[PDB]
């Protein structure tokens, strides 16, 4: 299910929709929001960057 950022956004795991992984909130992002937001390919990102480069640039989003 793909949500916008001001529901990712959210850190309590009650926040959230059931449907998020909210440690992998970006896969929640529509592919338009993804490119918007990261600026790469979700297989540059996911699989190209080191989990802690991936962690890192998501806490500058917000989605951490």
């Amino acid at each position: 299910e793909t949500f916008p950022l001001d529901v990712l956004v959210n850190t309590a795991a009650e926040d959230l929709p059931r449907g998020v992984d909210p440690s992998r909130k970006e896969n929640h992002l529509s592919d338009e929001d993804f490119k918007a937001v990261f600026g790469m390919t979700r297989s540059a990102f996911a699989n190209g960057l080191p989990l802690w480069k991936q962690q890192n640039l998501k806490k500058e989003k917000g989605l951490f």
